[PDB]
């Protein structure tokens, strides 16, 4: 929970840029999917913490970034390798699912 950076419009671009590997999650307080996807994303933080960067862009709070990065949508997972956009999983998912996204795109 407090392994999770939250980003904001302001900081982001220097964070993905500054960590090999991390994960974004596109999310808000309104998004009941997002909400019920999040506790997931804590136990991904701890139990990936030094292989993966996992952190939480607040839209509402961010209004410029999504659409940056051609999020349409929420929830919506990217993940960054060397600062560059890798690979993006859409809607709601449970956390095997996420793991194998997650392990199916590190080595």
């Amino acid at each position: 929970s407090d392994k999770i950076i939250h980003l904001t419009d302001d900081s982001f671009d220097e964070v993905i840029r500054n960590n090999k590997l991390i994960l974004v999650d596109f999310w808000a307080e309104w998004c009941g999917p997002c909400k019920m996807i999040a506790p997931i994303l804590d136990e991904i933080a701890d139990e990936y913490q030094g292989k993966l960067t996992v952190a939480k862009l607040n839209i509402d709070q961010n209004p410029g970034t999504a659409p940056k990065y051609g999020i349409r949508g929420i929830p919506t997972l990217l993940l960054f390798k060397n600062g560059e956009v890798a690979a993006t999983k859409v809607g709601a998912l449970s956390k095997g699912q996420l793991k194998e996204f997650l392990d199916a795109n590190l080595a």
